[PDB]
């Protein structure tokens, strides 16, 4: 079921969670990888709502189901917390220049 939709890429809560997994093991080693360096800080310029403390940090949510590990990015993102909390799910597809939308 898609959990989350991402412009046309559909995610369940698996995917996420996967992601976020790596994300946040990669924050807590203190280490990065791509050029970005994800995951990096997420200063929340749009102001979602989320309900979770910040501070945020994206990381790369690939359509293909692997898990990022330093090439393109695409265009979604998984933001968590340094409580190793989900914030949500938001995408560059469908938004202007580098701002991000919410995916559904
Ligand atoms: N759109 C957006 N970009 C952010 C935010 N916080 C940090 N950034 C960075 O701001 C720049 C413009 O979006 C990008 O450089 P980058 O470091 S690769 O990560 C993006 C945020 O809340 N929103």
């Amino acid at each position: 079921a898609c959990d989350y939709t991402c412009g046309s890429n559909c995610y369940s809560s698996s995917d996420v969670s996967t992601a976020q997994a790596a994300g946040y093991k990669l924050h807590e080693d203190g280490e990065t990888v791509g050029s970005n360096s994800y995951p990096h800080k997420y200063n929340n310029y749009e102001g979602f709502d989320f309900s979770v403390s910040s501070p945020y940090y994206e990381w790369p949510i690939l359509s293909s189901g692997d898990v990022y590990s330093g090439g393109s990015p695409g265009a979604d993102r998984v933001v968590f917390n340094e409580n190793n909390q989900l914030a949500g799910v938001i995408t560059h597809t469908g938004a202007s220049g580098n701002n991000f939308v919410e995916c559904t």
